[PDB]
């Protein structure tokens, strides 16, 4: 019996500020893959909504007291009804919030410049010349912090130690990659987006793991299963694959 | 304890003759999405194989005696061990052969020229000026022949009646579309391929149904589940999505 | 937290009494396509259940006062949590109860003896020699009773006319097509089951419409969406195809 | 076409006797993570089964003659169709039996009293005051017994040395860490279960390796691939996560 508060953050090409001469307001400020997804979901399920950028600009992770930040935290405190973004479904987050079925698959990989001898995460772990990190308080950082795998523990030790290696967001990580001897642990669909538009960057190795993006809701929300049903409809209508190709579609 | 006989047929961009000055022989004659898929499957499961084009150049359908032709028939008579092509999984075919899990999703739609008033299958059914058909002895023809839906029965009546409307293959159907007032009932991933490379053709309407392509095997084959497991691995490694974009990737 | 009450009714091959040499009781009494479907749903959703045949043996329809009966009424009154049966999804019903996405598609058609000239609802309406009808207070009845089309408004006149035309259930109607000069307006997947067993019967014409069967729940049910997801998962794994082949296979 | 024989053994929280006020029998005797997993597999693949505890209570290892015992031996000799248990996937085992893809990941680690300075296998090997060992004829034993690494070739000397060091099962080993100055080399998901119940115990150090548990079948089994597909489907639906939370939750 109302509109929903949709939380999200700026991340190319998922959610971006549209270009317009005249000043746009409210939901009209945004375009991108997730904005389109949101429009399709609101249409099918018949709900109205308002988009708010999350204040601390973070996806979400736990401190030592066990308290969350980022979009995940917004759902916990019922300040939002849906998180509509490239929000990684993880078993850690499932303890605190709920996720629809995935609308896109991805895995962690490495973004780095072309031409080097580096071919895998192990090659980065072995050495210390080349620095490497991940986005701060995102799922990738959490993957390394929580890993029990010898190599990844080693890499978390390194990351965590260097005072600069954990970057505010993807844009800052991309800039560190371009500007310094730095490799970014990054999700593969974004690496795909970046490497199509920057011929001097490449993906290093394959996927370190495998997961998906899903719409987040507060735990117990009835919209979770409704959103899952709408996502399944769109996959059946092949609308998600058309949507990807529109926002993702050359390097010699 | 041997190599496998892989049956298939020429269909762009799934299976094609490679371009080379020097004459190529055997499996070296072919390239395309399915050729790549086959290489990845043989690698994972560790089997060797030989590719043979199916004689009558057909996918497969039943006559009145209930006898099959095309690739489906090759599997029935154990003349091949795997059908590796854009082979549509249908409940009709499952009675005679087995399929792996799908490696690609698709649905039936319409290919026709841009600019017209035609917007759906119903618009074609209503009238008779514009002729329309499907590939002969493929899953699309069978979909219309077997349909109990009023509109599709109407369209099958029309198709079936016109002596020319059922075309030998996609290439001939595409040519009829370009050359005459003709709309082709065609699977959506191929329509996608064609409309990216011919700016005067477009998809008409959405998908009429929803299904997938799978690797075919003779009924009871142990390779069926092994191929399913290998397909799942490739999806996990995100190799199928990379493979699609390589063979499918502009129109103002 | 408790066992869900499932309402249903006897209808081959969806729900039937299992054969035995002793008196069976509880859920153990039943088998069939819809029983197998219920078992999948209970496993996937993780619930226990008790099957209860609907007292009045009706699918469900409204009277002039607008009150419901049959399984539909059981859901409305919260006497049952789910209806698991070949329950037709219709707009009128969607106003009083919720349905899952369909687990089977079908349409109205005609069951009749082999070997006559009658070939469509057309042929039957043009004439009054061969009698005809449908199950009382079912979706097929309601379809004719609400149709604006002329050929069917025609037939509803006939059915609303004769005192006998509307049979109590499919069994009585199949009996009548074997006993008297009578054609039964019946849903096509059931026609399919019957004509494969009774070689002296056949379907007449095509499908008069297109619709589906769904699992019924009372409005506001915390289970309907989960049940839709379960049905979508069954369909994806070809389980509904296999389930139909199990129970449908002249 | 017949009921599959499932071999397993008692190990909390994977397989345990259910509590009751009467004597239970058959499959009804058991509960736990692996029992729930078996039920999912039986439902998905559509088979009936009979659970039989392995006579010698061993997971399985080779002797000098190269002959096997435990559940592994039961599969080799075709006395059982499946092994459903926390059965570690190892190369040596992969030579004699087939495994599904893993349903759980784990690694070797150390269980010990809280409050001491010992902090890794390192610390334990450097010293001989605190005694240590592992389950006899299990995968952890075989890991130390085959290791070329020095710190572990070290410890296998110690374990192959003392007559007591190798315990009969996890229960005896946990008892011993509570009873005597003894550290148990044990698999990490089991350490996790225990330390959440016994607040005076803790894990020492990290994971010495990485591997997984899988369903065991005899070589050439017509069920192994189907079982892998079923496990992949469970994992996709987060069912294995939910199953672990059910049985693992100081
Ligand atoms: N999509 C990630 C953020 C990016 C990353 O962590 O690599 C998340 O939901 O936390
Ligand atoms: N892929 C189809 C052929 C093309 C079509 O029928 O549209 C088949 O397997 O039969
Ligand atoms: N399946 C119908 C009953 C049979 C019929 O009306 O033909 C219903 O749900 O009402
Ligand atoms: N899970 C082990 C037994 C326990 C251990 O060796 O620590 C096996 O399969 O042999
Ligand atoms: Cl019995
Ligand atoms: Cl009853
Ligand atoms: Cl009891
Ligand atoms: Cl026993
Ligand atoms: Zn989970
Ligand atoms: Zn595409
Ligand atoms: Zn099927
Ligand atoms: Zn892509
Ligand atoms: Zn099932
Ligand atoms: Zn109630
Ligand atoms: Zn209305
Ligand atoms: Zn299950
Ligand atoms: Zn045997
Ligand atoms: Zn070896």
């Amino acid at each position: 019996n109302r509109s929903l508060i949709v939380t999200t953050l700026l991340e190319e090409p998922f959610v971006m500020f549209r270009k317009s001469d005249r000043t746009l307001y409210g939901n009209d400020r945004f375009e991108g893959y997730c904005i389109d997804l949101l429009k399709e979901l609101a249409h099918i399920l018949g709900f109205s909504y308002e988009i708010r950028l999350v204040e601390d600009g973070k996806y979400g992770a736990q401190d030592d007291k066990g308290q969350w930040n980022g979009m995940v935290k917004e759902l916990i405190d019922h300040k939002a009804d849906l998180a509509v973004a490239p929000l990684t479904i993880t078993h850690v987050r499932e303890k605190a919030i709920d996720f629809s079925k995935p609308f896109m698959t991805l895995g962690v990989s490495i973004l780095y410049r072309k031409g080097t001898p580096i071919d895998s995460a192990d090659d980065l772990a072995k050495q210390t010349k080349i620095e490497y990190g991940a986005v701060k308080d995102g799922a990738t950082m959490t993957f390394f912090k929580k890993s029990k795998i010898s190599t990844f523990e080693k890499m978390w030790a390194f990351m965590s130690s260097k005072p600069s290696a954990l970057v505010k967001n993807n844009e800052e990580g991309i800039q560190r990659t371009l500007t310094a001897d730095y490799a970014l642990l990054m999700e593969s669909t974004t690496i795909e987006y970046i490497t199509q538009r920057n011929c001097n960057l490449t993906q290093i190795g394959g996927l370190i793991d495998s997961k998906g993006y899903g719409i987040g809701t507060p735990m117990g929300s009835p919209y979770r299963d409704k959103i899952t049903i709408a996502i399944l409809q769109l996959q059946e209508e092949d609308k998600l694959h058309i949507m990807k190709e529109k926002w993702w579609r050359g390097c010699p």
